[PDB]
This record gives structure tokens, sequence and C-alpha cells, in this order.
């Protein structure tokens, strides 16, 4: 094409993904920190980009490829947006209810209930840093999308067999 | 008052509670390194030991007790006694066919998806970690008893409204 360039994103990941340009959980998480997607805040944990890797993992590979490597850069810079509109006070942490106000923006729709659970179960000392966000938007992202494939009729419940539950959210 | 003895758990413990008898992730991390419970080697990394003090925190002090440490050593005993029984090669990990004899004499009928589903997502490099594999069964444990908890119709399928679906599984 004419209007063909290098992708800036490219180098990251193929100094991580090796002669198969797939990465795992690990490579991930370096190739990330390279790239400086989390800012000033700090480096995101094994077990977040575990969550990324299964977010993505069409094939169940474990694994993820470049495009799937370019996808979540677009998700993760619009979350960082999105985070950044509520750490006024720039402390790489939020308050639960910013947290809740976040969620609502950013397409989630959960009960008042619902959110403050999601804040206990990432809250560390009453805030939610940056890292723990994230985590809460992958894994957000991901049980939702499972959940809608599962209700075409748009019903807002499906019936969950057992084998099918915990296949489904132990990869999460 | 006979048959008193002093419970061989307590150096562990007491060495890392402090003052105050309790311990958080890091310390219950210390704790059960020194025990040797883990193999022989790795420690049991951080997201595993927040699911430990969660499936025993009762009181929701984010801490634990002696007393449910040496509950918790009773549950972590009889898992690694499953796991030891399939690590024919006793490399401290073991692979998907394994994993599925471990869970299954445990008693779990887990599908080849939904085994195959843990496996990937915990899968440091193609084999899964004593360590992993814990924390596999902290969270099967957790789920489980969600699953069964909802089960009105006792016919192993469970009407799941989409918040409920979504405070479940994001409190594990």
């Amino acid at each position: 094409f004419p209007g063909q360039t290098q992708d800036p994103l490219y180098g990251y990941f193929a100094a991580v993904a090796g002669q198969d340009g797939q990465i795992d959980a690990d490579e991930l998480q370096r190739c990330l920190t390279q790239s400086g997607i989390a800012g000033g805040y700090k480096p995101f944990n094994l077990e977040t980009c575990r969550l990324m890797v299964s977010m993505l993992d069409r094939d169940m590979s474990g694994t993820m490829g470049f495009n799937e490597f370019k996808e979540l850069w677009a998700v993760l810079n619009g979350w960082r947006q999105h985070f950044i509109s509520f750490d006024t006070d720039r402390s790489g942490t939020v308050d639960p209810q910013e947290l809740q106000k976040a969620l609502t923006t950013m397409g989630f729709r959960l009960s008042p209930q619902a959110v403050n659970s999601i804040a206990k179960r990432y809250s560390t000392n009453g805030k939610i840093t940056f890292d723990d966000y994230i985590a809460c938007c992958v894994k957000l992202r991901a049980l939702t999308d499972s959940f809608r494939r599962r209700d075409t009729a748009q019903q807002g419940v499906v019936n969950f067999p057992y084998d099918d539950f915990i296949q489904c959210v132990m990869s999460v």
C-alpha cells in the first residue's frame, strides 16, 4: 500500500517473542514494561498479565500474537486514560466511589452492591492501585464477554452448566 | 489433663506472627516456606497466598490466626498428597493428564476442556507448578461452593443473573 509504515509497537514485541511470534504472560509482562504503558505508575504483576493473555487467548494456547498485543495496547490505553481522569491527586491509586464512576463510564453496568463487592476485593489500604484497577478491568471485560456470548437472547441471565461455568471462570 | 503436647506447627507461626498473633499474606508466605510444605524449593507466589488468606479470613481482617493456620495446614497436606501421587518424576510440577488425575481422585469430574483451561492459565511453561496447583485448588473450592450453593433444581445447572454472576466470580 501507499501509506504503509513500521508499527511502533512491534519492536517491544519482537524483543521477547523469539522466533514463533508468540508471547506468554511472563514475556508479555516484560515487553509491556518497556512499552511504558504503565506510565509513572508501577509495572504490571505477572498475575495481571496472566489475565491479559487469557482475555485475548482466542485459541487457548496460553500465548499471544502481535495482532493481539496491538488490540491490548489499544484497550489498556483506553483504561489508563479513564483511570487518569480520576486520579486527580495523581497518587497512582483511586477512591472506591471514583471506581464506581469509572466502571460506569467505560461501559460496564454493575449494581451498587456489585461495585461495593468489587471495590472490597481490590482494596488494599482503602485505595485501589493502577495495577489492581487494570486487573479488575480485564477480568470484568473477560467475564462479561463470556456471559454475553451465552446470552444472545439478551435477557441478562444465563443458565450455566457446572462444567461450562468452571472452564469459563477458571481461565480468568 | 493428659495427652497434651506442644503443637509442632506453632514454631513457624509465632516466628512471624509478631505480638498480635496474626499474619498477612506476606508472612504467610514466609511461614509456609519454613514449614517446608511446598515441594522443597520454591515458595508460594503472593497471589496464591492472598487466596489462602482469603479462604480462611472468616472475620474479614485480611490476616490469619494460628488456629486458621493449623486448619490451612490440614487442607494443604490433603491437596499435596494428591499432587504427589501423580508427580511421577518428582519434578515438582505436573502435566495436564496428571492434573486431571489429581483433580479426579480429589472428587472432581471436570471435562478435558475444563482441565485444559486450567492448565493453560496456570502453565509457567508447559507443566503446572505445585504453587499454581494450590492456587487452582483454592479457587476451585470457592467457585464450586458458589455454584452448588445456587443449584436450586439440583440438576447441575445454575440460573445466573448477570449481576450475581459478576459478584460471585469477582470475589474470588
